[PDB]
């Protein structure tokens, strides 16, 4: 099996989640983990059970919290999912997640295939 280094992770991956973090105002609602009590919506708890957002990512990367790339990938895409699911298609947050899927996208299959 491949072992990936935690600094090898960290100089591939930090870079796509820049990209995302560069993404203005896509991007704003992402960068903090959501407070539902800040943001008076107190059954977001209820409906999203692992919230995850670029900050969190950021920490685990720093951190050497991923093994492979793939886990990486998975936290990103639940940020995704976790916006679709609660924010109505109208939203500003939702049509602003989906801008960043489009940019994540594109910035993380180069990547991908560096690291095989
Ligand atoms: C720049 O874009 C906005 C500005 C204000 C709002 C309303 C408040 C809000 N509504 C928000 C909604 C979410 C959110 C996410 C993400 N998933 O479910 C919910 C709910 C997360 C954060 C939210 N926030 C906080 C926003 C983004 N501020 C953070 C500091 O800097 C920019 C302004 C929404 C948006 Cl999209």
């Amino acid at each position: 099996k491949k072992i990936f280094k935690p600094e090898e992770l960290r100089q591939a991956l930090m870079p796509t989640l820049e990209a995302l973090y560069r993404q203005d105002p896509e991007s704003l609602p992402f960068r903090q983990p959501v407070d539902p009590q800040l943001l008076g919506i107190p059954d977001y708890f209820d409906i999203v059970k692992n919230p995850m957002d670029l900050s969190t990512i950021k920490r685990k990367l720093d951190t050497g919290q991923y093994q492979e790339p793939w886990q990486y990938v998975d936290d990103v895409w639940l940020m995704f999912n976790n916006a679709w699911l609660y924010n109505r298609k109208t939203s500003r947050v939702y049509k602003f997640c989906s801008k960043l899927a489009e940019v994540f996208e594109q910035e993380i299959d180069p990547v991908m295939q560096s690291l095989g």
